[PDB]
């Protein structure tokens, strides 16, 4: 009952300049190819954590596809390859921060060729899936087809907003979505999209949460059960409608991250903050994807959402310390240790909605 | 026999956005890969014109190399490939205007790994070459080793000034160099490098020539035999020590480019000699590769037995084909079109001195 991952397979071009990038000319630095795309990264992360995912995507019969598939050890029956299709490419120019200064995509092969027609071939896989994860690179039509299959079989759906623009695609599928994982810009865009108007616009944790609470409520009322807001270096917010456990390799995590840790019996809005762990950043790209991958893998292994999120945040830290979007391997003892640190450090927010 | 091409093999990455370039995230647009590097471009241009060159360069055993070499149909024995090497890449992110918003270049593989030691492996190739073409991407040591090998065997050397900065690498090898092909910024930079002081720092053709004559003479005084100043849309300037109608001292036993051009570009039409060659009006799609194909077209023509005046005309024709292509080098050359354009340039050529 493998988790099913649907979305983009992208060849990433990462340009980290030695000095500050200046207009009108090139500056010295390093430029690397990295296997990318939210869905590909999530699948890769889940696999390296010891769970086999099923990948549904589309690739070309070109050079970039041959880079992405060189060391691909998962099934490829879910991957649509034809010659008319041009493999998606994202080109990023970083700053010295490790943040993106300028990026271009690059990815309309996904919206045009990862169709409902292709996804419906795998109705059994989605139906029997432990979890369905879709990224917003999919078209509204593909997202509808995907999410309606999982809902039919009562399979929980994870929607990754990918960007501010593409996050608005939550609008037509919100009912079917169980979990979303936006940052604070994407959360705002999603809230605006469901509100049909531009009602929301993009410090301490209780300030940030109080500022995002109206936007979070919008998503919850539109049928989303769990909203995970990634706050980068100040961790993540886990917000859910009802008890977070009721909303939906790792027996180490189950041991040390006790499910009996949190005494709190079913609120309309549940909120708690997860801290992140200090890390030696080489590239922040892929951090969010590994959070999702780490979380899905744990949920797929029978852990609850609170335990799974800690694993996700652990995986995110490992990812920023690599020059890949997803690290070449995961060290389980490191993953478990970091997860416990995050888990034990998780605190609850907020007595009347 | 075969012309030897030594220099950079670069993967060019052009990111031209739909619009709205913003920090912190990817933005919609198109990203293209283009096989680049002056030497690689010259080699490709020469081959498509029906002459086989020998390429000496350095590449990695990575993804960029596999994109770069995918449709490479020439020998690879002159190309140093090792796991230590990361394939040179120039990554450019444009704005709506078409100017570079941010650019990063990682091309230190050429200067660090294309050593004199590697070049001396192909001493037989360089010695027996009809012509030797080196780009300024090479280190000074690599340039010295290559050009002194050619000088011993009296093999003509073509030095291509990659940029204003790298053009100054002519300083230690000017003695060995037969032909240089700078634009006028590069010509000034090379002149200053050769001089004991920095004496050099819209216009009509004989006016622009009269302004460049001192800088041109400097190069001539230092041993350069032929100076070709590329003037973009104002054609090219051909200045030489002695008669301009020079040819490659190679036995007759030719090809299709030779007897097409020779028929149509009569050799009976035509110290220091100076000519101006006009360019041909063209549908510019991208100026990419224009200078390189001017070099490529001229070398190819010289290699098939044409004189310098005939060869330069082909080069400007080839340069035109390159600007009306949007690969650095056009996918193919239509020899009839090249020949027709060459006659236009040839017949439009004017004596200045
Ligand atoms: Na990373
Ligand atoms: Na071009």
């Amino acid at each position: 009952m493998e988790p099913v991952i649907i979305g983009a397979l992208i060849l990433d071009v990462h340009a980290k300049p030695s000095t500050t990038p200046i207009s009108g000319t090139t500056v010295p630095g390093q430029v690397l190819f990295a296997p990318g795309g939210v869905a590909r990264n999530v699948a890769d992360c889940i696999f390296k954590l010891g769970i086999t995912p099923f990948m549904i995507g589309t690739l070309g019969l070109d050079g970039p596809a041959n880079v992405l598939l060189k060391e691909w050890k998962l099934s490829m029956k879910g991957i649509l390859r034809r010659e008319d299709i041009s493999t998606p490419i994202v080109s990023l120019v970083y700053d010295t921060n490790g943040e993106v200064a300028a990026g271009v995509a690059g990815v309309d092969a996904v919206e045009n060729f990862l169709t409902p027609e292709w996804i419906q071939r795998f109705e059994y896989n989605i139906s029997s899936a432990r979890l369905l994860m879709v990224d917003a690179n999919l078209s509204s039509l593909a997202l509808e087809a995907s999410c309606k299959l999982a809902a039919e079989s009562s399979v929980p759906v994870w929607f990754e907003p990918v960007s501010v623009t593409k996050s608005q695609r939550i609008a037509s599928i919100a009912k079917y979505v169980t979990i979303v994982s936006p940052n604070q810009d994407e959360l705002i865009a999603m809230a605006n999209a469901l509100c049909a108007k531009n009602l929301f616009h993009p410090l301490s944790i209780e300030d940030m949460f109080r500022a995002l609470k109206p936007a979070i409520l919008v998503l919850l009322k539109n049928g989303v059960k769990v909203v995970i807001v990634t706050l980068g270096s100040n961790g993540a917010l886990l917000c859910s409608k009802g008890n977070p456990k009721k909303a939906l390799v790792f027996k180490r995590v189950q041991s040390v991250c006790s499910p009996n840790r949190f005494s709190e019996r079913s609120p309309s809005l549940f909120a708690m903050h997860f801290p992140t762990i200090p890390a030696k950043v080489k590239k922040l790209t892929g951090a969010g994807d590994c959070l999702v991958g780490g979380t899905v893998a744990s949920l797929s292994d029978g852990l609850d959402l609170i335990q799974s999120l800690a694993v996700g945040i652990a995986s995110a830290k490992a990812a920023v310390e690599s020059d890949d979007n997803v690290p070449p391997e995961f060290k389980l003892d490191l993953i478990s240790g970091d997860a416990e640190l995050v888990y034990n450090g998780a605190k609850m927010l907020m007595s009347m909605l």
